Parts: structure tokens; C-alpha cells; sequence
């Protein structure tokens, strides 16, 4: 079965969110993409792409190594295809400001507008987490940007609950 997500919360008519790792949801789903919280030399060095990237036994960090020699670093607000391994056919890996080390937050709406070149996805909440910025404020440039269908994987139950509640207000 081809994107086979379930358990999912509909938000809007294209914006759906779980509380659960995206490392199991990708290994269960088998998404045509999953996107990866990426920096901009696709160092997967902890965290979320950490996680994903320890999932495919570090092919996707030489993957990535290789890309970075022929093509340079991203830029903040931008992103780049590459195979997805045993997660996904692509990962899309999105580079979110980084808001406690400086960036721009106005950039989360470049960031979110890398998943529109893509039918359907698998992603965590960007800039979210260690990255600094408000996850309620990463939840509205989703929901407001994003036309294309995307799966929001959410790995906290306090967080999920307190998005879902913003949400609805
Ligand atoms: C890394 N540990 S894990 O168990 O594999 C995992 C964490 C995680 C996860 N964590 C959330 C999250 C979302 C975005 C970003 C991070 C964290 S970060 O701190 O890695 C910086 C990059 C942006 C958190 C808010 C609840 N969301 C979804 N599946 C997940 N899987």
C-alpha cells in the first residue's frame, strides 16, 4: 500500500498531524518523501535528522557528503533531493532557521515552501525543538503556506496535544 498513513488528526484539507517519531512512521509508511530538519552542510549530527540518518546505517550522511563536495551547502529557507534509502523513494531535506543561533524566523515560509514541489510528505515541525523557534508559530506557516498534502509527525504528546488545542481555537 503506497503512502498508507493512519492515525492521523485532519487539521485542514491538506495539513494532518500525528504525536509519534517520524524514524518509525517513515520505517511503517514507506512515504514517497519523508523531509529531514536539515543544516545547510547536511551534517545529520543530532536530532531529527540525527535520527533519521543513524536509520539508513549513515548512507544518507555519505549521501549527503557527496552532494555537499559537488554542489555546496543550502541556503537557510532552501532544500535538495536525494534518495530517501530504506525510509522513503526521496528525502527532502529543508533548511529551517535556526532562530537560537541567530537566523531569520521569516525564513520558515521559504522553508515550508520547499514541500509544494512534492504531492504528499512526511515531516517533522520545522525550526521546531532545539532550533528555537515557537512550534505554534511553525504549526500556522505550515498550515498557511503548504497546498500540497503533508503528514506532520510529532514525537511528544504534551507538544501534540498543545498544537492540536491552537489549532482549534
Ligand atoms: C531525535 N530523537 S527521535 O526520538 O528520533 C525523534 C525526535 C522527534 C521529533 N521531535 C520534535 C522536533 C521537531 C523539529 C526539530 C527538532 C525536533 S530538533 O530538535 O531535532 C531540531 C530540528 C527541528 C520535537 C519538537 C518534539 N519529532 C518527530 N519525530 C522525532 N523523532
Amino acid at each position: 500500500e503506497v503512502n498508507s498513513f493512519s492515525g492521523y488528526l485532519k487539521l485542514t484539507d491538506n495539513v494532518y498531524i500525528k504525536n509519534a517519531d517520524i524514524v518509525e512512521e517513515a520505517k511503517k509508511v514507506k512515504p514517497t518523501v519523508v523531509v529531514n530538519a536539515a543544516n545547510v552542510y547536511l551534517k545529520h549530527g543530532g536530532g531529527v535528522a540525527g535520527a533519521l540518518n543513524k536509520a539508513t546505517n549513515n548512507a544518507m550522511q555519505v549521501e549527503s557528503d557527496d552532494y555537499i563536495a559537488t554542489n555546496g551547502p543550502l541556503k537557510v529557507g532552501g532544500s535538495c533531493v536525494l534518495s530517501g534509502h530504506n525510509l522513503a523513494k526521496h528525502c527532502l531535506h529543508v533548511v529551517g532557521p535556526n532562530v537560537n543561533k541567530g537566523e531569520d524566523i521569516q525564513l520558515l515560509k521559504s522553508a515550508y515552501e520547499n514541500f509544494n514541489q512534492h504531492e504528499v510528505l512526511l515531516a517533522p515541525l520545522l525550526s521546531a525543538g532545539i532550533f528555537g523557534a515557537d512550534p505554534i508559530h511553525s504549526l500556522r506557516v505550515c498550515v498557511d503556506t503548504v497546498r500540497t498534502n503533508v503528514y506532520l509527525a510529532v514525537f511528544d504528546k504534551n507538544l501534540y496535544d498543545k498544537l492540536v488545542s491552537s489549532f482549534l481555537e
